[PDB]
């Protein structure tokens, strides 16, 4: 399973941009963790989402 | 504890709202369910959540 934000979803073979718009997520209001990585929401990998993948989608706020 | 999309958060005195704008989602791309009432994202009630609303996001997809 891929894990995203905290939970374990079957995301294997989905790429980010396709698992953000099934969450109706803001891409330019995001960031994107992918293991050991960080992206913008509009600069997110186009690499298929493999096993074991933990991905954290995060709100950016205003401080 | 409030439940959102089926995972218990201590959400209670949010709004709607501002649970979406913590969830970083589109208003106008997402219906809420708010004890199996439904929104359209913009069109949310502004009440505070309290102890025991359950609620629902769901992504509006293109069929066809």
């Amino acid at each position: 399973m891929v894990w995203l934000n905290g939970e374990p979803r079957p995301l294997e073979g989905k790429t980010l941009k396709e698992v953000l718009e099934e969450m109706g997520v803001e891409l330019k209001g995001v960031a994107v963790l992918l293991n050991e990585e960080a992206f913008l929401g509009l600069e997110v990998p186009d690499r298929p989402l493999r096993d074991g993948d933990v991905v954290e989608v995060v709100a950016l706020m205003q401080g």
